[PDB]
């Protein structure tokens, strides 16, 4: 920066000669302006002032075509003293528009930029008047839709994509509308319902009704129209460019939710759901849930919503497809939902079709499924000993290890450009078990170029019920993609490269041996350390902790539990440090993996952390994360429990095998700050998300308690109603707002003293005593 202003200050002191020069100048000047856009983003209060005081200075007093209501907009964004000159601004606003209209060059840009600006400026009010927005509204639309796909100033991409973000901006701001005169408009309802008992009137009953009527009647019509609009900008940004997907998701789940209301409508945005490969991949990985979801009709226009979701679907078939198929391919109870079962037959035969691929693609398909169900359960009835080798005679070993047949079924990289694929033509046999209730196999897929993907065909199981977590890490993927510093600090998340069978059947699969630290320790307190706890001393005390908190009263556990600490915790202390075989390499590793538990530590205090065991805390190798598939908590989960507690759930021991002084501490809080300030700038899509993830009443399993879920599904592991669901949504919609800009007593409590008392929490004895023995262990 200091340099390049060197460079502007020679070049205006030598180029007083040509004529020319006074442009090249104005190109200084529009260097300048740059450069104080890069101050912007950098989010500086001096050196940005400073070049705007340098830029008026300089020849910017010409003004020539007096954009700098615009360009040195900072007198509002970097002097904090904001509303000073919006008057200015819509007044030259109608002077270039009176006398410069008539003579409008090339960058028209401006205007929209302009739109732009005001836009935003009474979106952050939000106090005036509704007519003088709608006004506004009204105007900005016409000038987009009169002024767009005109004159040649890339307006096929930059004009489209700013018309993008208006008519978002409008949807938005009509939505918003629309959610607060739905949900104020219930309540007031509910108001009406309890002062019209005493029983219309044109005093104000009538008034009332009418005003009820029409504004239904106009609040349909305006949202058929933005949803209209929305899903042409989505189309032809498919077309254009991404960004767009959060919104199409949102509209997506209203018009879902709002579905039979509007057929013209909903007919309209059929024949305008035309978007290309790559981004109908992204849509596809939501259609794959939403197919199974409960849209039920046969005789409505549910009927012509799959059709055309099918035939919206027909792009990009060689993934997106077979991964709908086997979602579909999941209630076949061979060796109430018909209406859906009925017509995922008919998109099963209408995508038939294609005589390329479909046919063969789906009998291979089933073939290979019906291959693995059939495995499963013939040898989970055989027990042998640890190591059970040699289960050839079952299936005629994966009907001759599957002979060549189109595979490789997850190609996480998907896009939308399909050509050549890779085979798995090739496999394995004798597959040694694993641990678990089931009997899973570590099978070796091995494929035709060397790629041996290690994988865990489990059944009998209710796999499917969890399946959302993958959609959910890929959202929060795109959500790390979206924000800036977090590629910066190099923020990753754990992935799950599983596709699961059915709610009987699922293939898991590992990366590089996920070891558990269960076993780890247990060999460790057998072969590597003594002296002071080995692995039948430390059931004993687990059981005798079971015995205490189930019997004895709440006294005299807490100095039980600090002797248990002084006394075991060297124990796993210096576990952890013998795993410092760590190289000059490893130095880096050591903060790798430690912002990873601090990111699966984020992502728990974001969404309800589920269980923390053996099984289901793994090491990973080289990795430089720590994978973990809990699958059992949700937000609410925590208080189904017997003698439930309140507890974030954060064990202190890994925490001190990371590191534990030294400012380390500190310096995970100011992480964990930043993180969660980067990410308090979306409320309105993590709400949506939530919502569309709150809809599933079939996955029982998460926030939809039945019978205390299953009185907590015989409570962990065998000892270690509509109104229900409306309820357990309104409170985990206040416990959100309770987690972003505010907090369940009211007050800010900015995310410092946020994460301070929640790491109190953490630390307090209290919440690792009261919540359950195995974990007390785990302390």
């Amino acid at each position: 920066m200091a340099l390049r202003t060197v460079i502007l200050e020679i070049l205006m002191e030598k180029e007083m000669d040509n004529s020319q020069r006074e442009c090249i100048k104005d190109i200084l000047t529009k260097h300048l302006v740059e450069l104080s856009i890069l101050a912007r983003t950098f989010k500086n209060t001096q050196l940005p002032e400073r070049a705007i005081f340098q830029i008026k200075q300089y020849n910017s007093v010409s003004c020539g075509v007096s954009e700098w209501q615009l360009e040195e907009a900072q007198v509002f964004w970097a002097k904090k003293e904001q509303s000073l000159a919006l008057s200015i601004l819509k007044q030259m606003i109608k002077k270039l528009d009176a006398s410069c209209a008539a003579n409008n060059p090339s960058l028209k840009l401006t205007y929209t930029e302009c739109l732009r600006v005001c836009g935003n400026w009474l979106a952050e009010t939000c106090l005036e008047n509704p007519a003088v927005i709608m006004q506004t509204y009204l105007e900005k639309a016409v000038e987009v839709a009169g002024n767009y796909d005109g004159e040649s100033s890339d307006e096929l991409r930059n004009g489209k994509m700013k018309a993008f973000l208006s008519l978002a901006r409008f949807s938005d701001t009509q939505y918003q509308r629309i959610e607060n005169y739905m949900k104020s408009s219930e309540f007031e309802n509910k108001q009406a319902l309890l002062k019209r008992a005493k029983e219309r009137y044109t005093v104000k009953v009538q008034r009332e009704l009418e005003l009820d009527e029409l504004a239904l009647r106009a609040l349909k019509e305006d949202r058929k129209r933005f949803l209209c609009k929305a899903v042409e900008n989505y189309i032809n940004c498919l077309l254009s460019g991404e960004e767009h997907d959060m919104w199409v998701f949102r509209l997506c789940s209203l018009w879902l939710e709002n579905s039979g209301v509007s057929e013209v409508n909903g007919m309209m945005k059929r024949d305008g759901m035309k978007i290309p490969t790559y981004k109908f991949l992204p849509l596809m990985y939501q259609l794959a849930a939403r197919m199974g979801t409960k849209m039920m009709g046969g005789l409505g226009f549910h009927e012509v919503l799959n059709n055309l979701i099918s035939r919206i679907s027909m792009d990009h078939p060689h993934h997106t497809l077979f991964i709908i198929l086997a979602l579909a391919n999941a209630n076949r109870d061979e060796f109430d939902e018909d209406r859906t079962e009925a017509a995922n037959r008919i998109i099963c035969t209408i995508r038939s079709r294609r005589p390329q691929m479909v046919r063969s693609v789906e009998a291979l398909c089933d073939a290979y499924i019906i291959l693995a169900n059939l495995d499963a359960t013939q040898w989970k009835t055989q027990r042998k000993g640890i190591n059970i080798p040699a289960d050839q005679p079952i299936t005629k070993l994966k009907n001759l290890e599957d002979v060549v047949v189109p595979t490789m079924e997850i190609k996480v990289d998907h896009t939308g450009e399909y050509g050549n694929l890779v085979t798995i033509q090739s496999f394995k046999a004798e597959f040694r078990l694993a641990g678990g209730v089931n009997l899973p196999k570590i099978i070796d897929c091995v494929g035709s170029d060397g790629k041996e993907r290690r994988q865990l065909v489990k059944g009998r199981d209710d796999l499917r019920q969890d399946a959302v977590m993958q959609q959910v890490f890929q959202m929060c993927n795109t959500l790390l993609q979206r924000n800036t510093e977090t590629r910066k600090r190099k923020l990753t998340i754990c992935t799950y490269k599983v596709v699961p069978l059915s709610q009987r059947s699922g293939v898991l699969e590992w990366c590089t041996g996920t070891v558990p630290i269960g076993e780890f320790l247990v060999n460790n307190e057998d072969g590597a350390h003594k002296r002071y706890r080995p692995n039948d001393f430390s059931a004993f005390q687990c059981q005798k902790k079971m015995m205490e908190v189930q019997k004895k009263s709440f006294e005299e556990k807490y100095e039980v539990f600090m002797d248990v600490c002084q006394n075991f915790q060297p124990v796993f202390r210096y576990f952890c440090m013998e795993k410092f075989l760590d190289p000059a390499i490893w130095f880096e590793k050591r903060l790798a993996y430690t912002r990873s538990v601090a990111t699966s530590s984020i992502v728990g205090y974001i969404l309800g952390l589920g269980d923390r065991h053996v099984q289901n805390i793994l090491i990973n190798e080289q990795s430089a994360e720590l994978v973990h598939i809990d699958l059992g908590v949700a937000f609410e989960q925590g208080k189904i429990l017997p003698t439930p507690e309140t507890v974030p759930f954060r064990l202190t021991r890994d925490i001190v095998d990371g590191m534990g002084i030294t400012g380390v501490e500190g310096v995970f809080r100011r992480c964990c700050e930043k993180t969660m300030e980067v990410m308090r700038n979306s409320q309105e899509t993590l709400l949506t998300i939530v919502e569309v993830l709150l809809y599933d009443p079939l996955f029982d399993w998460t926030m939809n308690p039945l019978k205390a879920l299953y009185l907590q599904q015989r409570p962990e592991d065998e000892t270690e109603i509509d109104q229900s669901f409306n309820k357990v949504a309104e409170r985990v919609l206040m416990r959100l707002q309770e987690k972003l800009k505010g907090v369940e007593e009211g007050t800010v409590l900015s995310v410092g003293g946020q994460v301070n008392l929640l790491i109190q929490q953490a630390i307090d004895p209290k919440n690792l005593s009261r919540l359950f023995p195995g974990w007390k262990a785990w302390v």
